[PDB]
Formats: structure tokens, C-alpha cells, sequence
């Protein structure tokens, strides 16, 4: 397939001439961070020594505006974590690299340590805990660095998440008053709140951390009791029949008080960010950290069903589209060597020639929703060596079964 190679050409293209010449060119929801993933992921590819100048091109972009404007986040998504992922992969190959590297992860420690100093249980909002913006995300990033002096900072984040699964308006804790909702349309979706249900801003992404924590060495009593509390109540609100597989976006106050789903919801889809084929983690992750056959064989029933369904897809990319859903199955078949999805990662591949020429060019060139996040998905089954981190921004552990 030679479209791959031009593609990237003209992603390159136009981020030379933005780097010539805002917040978000920093992210790796949108930004340099994820284009440096996806052409760092080309090193087998001829135009390699090309790539990697980019790279450092838009590396020494990125820490000339750092210098001068600082981060406001250490986040994932928006924030220094994500920054440092998309280059974890040369910390050892110049010193540059890994003194920029260290600048970040002291940054990170600070902001981490800074946040939960002046956290207000009161005021919790998703981007607090979840994986695009809060802890959860950062902790994704942070697990991959052996130093021990983060030992202490990955235990304090362990231990302030865990306790977010604590019943505390008598009972409560995760959940999302309908002020602290992250947008209107949200805060109109829920007048009486919700905990959200969602992988990348809810519950489930709070347990596959805890779990992925568990098996690199970093958990307590505390911890396992959080991630058993969430699969248990993953196990409980799961919709029944004809929705068997499925759950609900949020589940409001009364539903839980009352332990059943009340009203059913307008709008469920199969996505990463939200809805089974991000659940299908916490069953996979959870099922091998508490070595249970059961949750890990629901797992693949939960993505399987997705698959089959394609609930609410209508594009390619990797949020909330199907390169997303793909990336998920690609993982599974990685970590037990299921066979469930091969039909559909095949299908996907035969068809990836299409699926890059009508990829839309409103979604932009970035990671998470842009056409760049899925040449990642499409180059890693051409050549499945991953040369760089970029797996971990989506809570996609490789290394979950190499131990610790
Ligand atoms: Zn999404």
C-alpha cells in the first residue's frame, strides 16, 4: 500500500508550514505530539531519516514554545504527559532527549502533587480523575517510567483515585453533580448528574489503571478493593436481553440508590471513549490482574458483541470512530491470541485504501480524531513492531502480561 507514504506527506506538509508560522498545536489530541507518534512509527519505512528530521524539527518547535509560555497541564491529552509520551521513545538516544524528558516528568510530578493538594470533592468534574485530561491518563504515561523516585508519586495517585470509588453523599464519591458536567449539553443530559460510564471520562478508565497499576508492581488492599467495586458495579447497571453487552453513558443518583437502571438512554454507541468497546477493557484488564477466567472471557463476548454491532459508527478514527474499535480487537488478539476478531481486522485492512482517500479532512490531521491517529492503527498490522509509546494514550498495554 502505497498511500500511507503520501498521506503522510501532506500531513508533513502542513505541519511545516503551521510550525513556520495556538494551545492546541501542543496536544496530542490535535497536535505536534501526535504526528511526531505517527511518523516515529515509519522507521522501517525508506523515508525514515526524513521523518525523524521532522520529528526534531517539531521537537525543538515544541520545547521553543514551552519556553516560552510554560504548560498550564501535565495531562495526557492536552498536557506535559502527552508531550512526554510521544517521545519517550529517544530517551536514550541523545541526551537532549532525556534532559527534556526529565524537565517533563518533574513538571508532571509537580502539577500532580499540586492538583490533589487543592482537589475539592465538592466541585469533582471528569477531567480531575479520567484519562483525557485528569490522573488516570497521567498514571497511564508514568507507569512506563522504571525509576523508582516515582514510586511515590504513582502510589499517591493510586491511593487518591481508589478513594474516588468511596460512597460519600452517604454515597457517592465519582459522581458528577449536573453543574460539573463538561459541557451544557451534558449538563442538560443530566439536570440531576451521573456517574459516567465511559472509559475515557467515567469509571471504567479509572479501573483499567488500577488494574494496569496492580500488575506493574503498584497496589494495595485499597486499590484491588476499588477495581473489584467498579467491575462490581459494571456487573449490576449492565443492560439486559436484546442489550445484553451494553451499558448506559451515566447512571444518575436514583438509579444507583435503587441498584436497577430507571430510564433507559437516547443515545448509546460502540466506541473507545464511551460504551462496550472500552468496557471490554476493564473485563480484560480486570479478568488478568485478579485472575478471574470469568471477567476476561466476558471481555471478549462484551467486544465481540461491539463488533458485530458497530453501535453509532460513522467514521475511521480512533476516539469515537472504527480504527478505535479495530486498535481494541488488535490488542485482545495480542494479549490471548483470540481469533474472534480476525474477520474484522481483515476486513479493515483489505478496505484501508478507501478508508484513508474519503477519511475527512474536518477531523483535522491529529491523533484522536484526525486522519494521523488512524494511519497509526493501519501501519502497526503492516509492520507490528511499535517503536514508540503511542498504545498507552488509549490504555492499550502491550507489556500487561510481561509482569514487572
Ligand atoms: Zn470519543
Amino acid at each position: 500500500k502505497k498511500n500511507i507514504k503520501r498521506n503522510v506527506e501532506k500531513i508533513i506538509a502542513q505541519w511545516d508550514e503551521r510550525t513556520r508560522k495556538d494551545f492546541g498545536e501542543l496536544t496530542l489530541s490535535t497536535g505536534l505530539p501526535g504526528i511526531i507518534l505517527m511518523l516515529a512509527e515509519l522507521k522501517n519505512k525508506d523515508n525514515s531519516k526524513i521523518y525523524q528530521k521532522k520529528i526534531d524539527n517539531y521537537i525543538e518547535y515544541i520545547v521553543s514554545k514551552l519556553s516560552t509560555y510554560g504548560l498550564l497541564t501535565g495531562s495526557l491529552y492536552s498536557g506535559a504527559a502527552g508531550i512526554a509520551l510521544s517521545i519517550l521513545h529517544l530517551r536514550e538516544d541523545d541526551e537532549k532527549y532525556k534532559n527534556l524528558l526529565d524537565s517533563l516528568n518533574r513538571y508532571i510530578e509537580y502539577f500532580v502533587r499540586e492538583k490533589i493538594e487543592g482537589f475539592n470533592l465538592e466541585n469533582i468534574t471528569p477531567p480531575d480523575y479520567d484519562v483525557i485530561e485528569g490522573l488516570s491518563g497521567i498514571l497511564s504515561y508514568l507507569l512506563l517510567i522504571n525509576d523508582e523516585q516515582y514510586d511515590d508519586l504513582k502510589i499517591l495517585i493510586i491511593n487518591f483515585l481508589s478513594n474516588l470509588t468511596k460512597e460519600n453523599n452517604g454515597l457517592i464519591s465519582l459522581y458528577i453533580k449536573s453543574e460539573n458536567q463538561m459541557s451544557q449539553s451534558e449538563s442538560e443530559m443530566y439536570p440531576l448528574g451521573c456517574l459516567n460510564m465511559g472509559l475515557a471520562h467515567g469509571l471504567a478508565g479509572v479501573g483499567c489503571i488500577l488494574a494496569y497499576a496492580h500488575i506493574k508492581g503498584y497496589s494495595n488492599e485499597a486499590s484491588l478493593s476499588a477495581l473489584q467495586k467498579i467491575i462490581f458495579i459494571y456487573e449490576k447497571f449492565e443492560l439486559e436481553r436484546k442489550k445484553q453487552f451494553l451499558w448506559k453513558d451515566g447512571l444518575v443518583a436514583d438509579e444507583l440508590k435503587k441498584e436497577k437502571v430507571i430510564r433507559e438512554a437516547s443515545f448509546i454507541r460502540d466506541a473507545w471513549c464511551y460504551g462496550g468497546p472500552g468496557i471490554s477493557l476493564l473485563y480484560l484488564y480486570g479478568g488478568l490482574a485478579l485472575d478471574n477466567d470469568y471477567f476476561v472471557d466476558k471481555a471478549e463476548k462484551i467486544l465481540e458483541s461491539a463488533m458485530q454491532r458497530k453501535l453509532g459508527i460513522d467514521s475511521y478514527m480512533i476516539c469515537h470512530g472504527y480504527s478505535g474499535l479495530i486498535e481494541i480487537c488488535s490488542l485482545f488478539k495480542r494479549l490471548l491470541n483470540t481469533k474472534k476478531f480476525d474477520s474484522y481486522m481483515e476486513e479493515f485492512n483489505v478496505n484501508s485504501e478507501q478508508i484513508l482517500e474519503e477519511y475527512g479532512d474536518e477531523s483535522g490531521t491529529g491523533f484522536l480524531e484526525g486522519i494521523s491517529g488512524c494511519i497509526l492503527v493501519l501501519s502497526k498490522f503492516e509492520y507490528s513492531i511499535n517503536f514508540t509509546y503511542w498504545r498507552q494514550a488509549l490504555l492499550l498495554f502491550d507489556d500487561f502480561l510481561k509482569g514487572g
